[PDB]
């Protein structure tokens, strides 16, 4: 058995990348498809205080799959300051630079006992990780697949565009997702027609996510 | 004359209020600079004073009394969206014509030694079918000043935004707009700005630091 890989990133950070996941897992698991939850890198946290990071959540999620699991075991750079993480280690670990090669490895490995592996980012995709790579470079070392969230307010639609500019620069296959509110009734009517336009003429629809997880199972699955 | 366009990371960015900023310097200095808001939406101008259009017409009439509303503002809507859905929404059997709309900015380079012309929201922001504000910016053979946000997350923005902007035919720089009480931004990001600035030969530069350098940048051949 090889599983797949689902890279989510997003918009920009406090998009709805963690919900969009876990709800997307939560379907997947559900429909018997085995799935775990990864937030490889992530800032803005204090371990010893707090309980509720996305690694936190996520751990949550995955120990109805694998009880044994631990924070350690799903998140592998962790720090305090609410930066990108290449700011976060240079300042709290400076001799200790995130190491891609190493996070790719790790996150294959869950590829040999899980059917989807599900890869949190950190913000959005030009996000600096190294000094010579962000969190694009880093989906595409892990050859995985691009499930890109986006916010459902007013912008989005430059937003979504921007990043569907860089994404299909790049050899990798991505979906943008919109991470509509329930209560938002503005949306369909501010920016919903133009996206309905924009697919028309893509070969790449943006979709709505909470109507779109058969879809993006699929997607996420495909090969 | 020559002509500045300014645009942003996203719409409520600063345009408007660097955009004014960046005039009064350059009248200041001598350089005869008025202010178009071409397109704008999200405005009631029967009730509401305080559009781009409005601040821009107040400060332009410092230069010439005579100027209206409708001289400097072309394209105007209730709905609060991106043009292209606005006008077909209000004003269906009339796309914005972007080629009128560039011989009217053009028209004030006769005139004025420095035309600023502000977008509406971002670069992607879609003005008609075929055309975004991107794509408005290149067909006005303009320059391009992009304002940033100053605040978690610009670094993703700015950078996105210079992808797109290198891979284009135009002159550009992006201008952080520092708000003077944003102590964090110096510890959380201006860090990665100083190292991608060392690496790029487009530096992103604060824009409240840089009205000197963007004046010449905005009159250079
Ligand atoms: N459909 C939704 N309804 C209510 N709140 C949401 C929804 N989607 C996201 N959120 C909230 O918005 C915030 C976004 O955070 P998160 O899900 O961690 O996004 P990101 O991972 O991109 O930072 C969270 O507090 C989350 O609970
Ligand atoms: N440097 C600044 N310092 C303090 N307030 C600002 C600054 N720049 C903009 N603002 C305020 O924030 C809002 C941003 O709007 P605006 O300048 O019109 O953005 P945009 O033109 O990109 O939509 C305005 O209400 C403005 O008065
Ligand atoms: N009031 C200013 C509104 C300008 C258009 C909004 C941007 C649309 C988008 O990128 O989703
Ligand atoms: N916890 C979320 C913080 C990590 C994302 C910061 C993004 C950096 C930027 O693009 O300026
Ligand atoms: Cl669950
Ligand atoms: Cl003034
Ligand atoms: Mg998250
Ligand atoms: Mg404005």
């Amino acid at each position: 058995f090889q599983g797949h890989m689902l890279f989510i990133s997003a918009t920009n950070t406090n998009a709805g990348k963690t919900t969009c996941a876990r709800l997307l897992a939560q379907y997947c698991n559900a429909c018997g498809v085995k799935t775990i939850l990864l937030k490889p890198i992530e800032t803005g946290v204090n371990d010893a205080i707090n309980h509720s990071s996305d690694a936190h959540l996520f751990l949550q999620d995955n120990r109805l799959l694998d009880r044994s699991l631990t924070l350690k075991d799903i998140s592998f750079y962790r720090y305090h300051k609410v930066s990108a993480p290449l700011i976060a280690q240079q300042e709290e670990d400076p001799n200790a630079p995130i190491d891609t090669d190493n996070l790719t490895q790790r996150l294959h490995n869950f590829t040999k006992t899980y059917d989807l592996v599900i890869v949190e980012g950190a913000g959005g995709l030009c996000v600096p990780i190294t000094l010579e790579e962000n969190m694009l470079d880093f989906a595409l070392k892990l050859k995985a697949k691009m499930l890109l969230i986006s916010h459902d307010n007013l912008g989005l639609i430059n937003d979504c565009l921007l990043n569907d500019f860089l994404l299909k620069s790049h050899q990798l296959d991505y979906k943008i997702a919109i991470n509509l509110k329930g209560n938002n009734t503005a949306f369909h009517s501010i920016s919903l027609p133009y996206i309905e336009l924009f697919n028309t003429r893509s070969n790449n629809p943006i979709v709505i996510f909470q109507q779109s997880l058969k879809v993006l199972m699929s997607f996420a699955l495909k090969g």
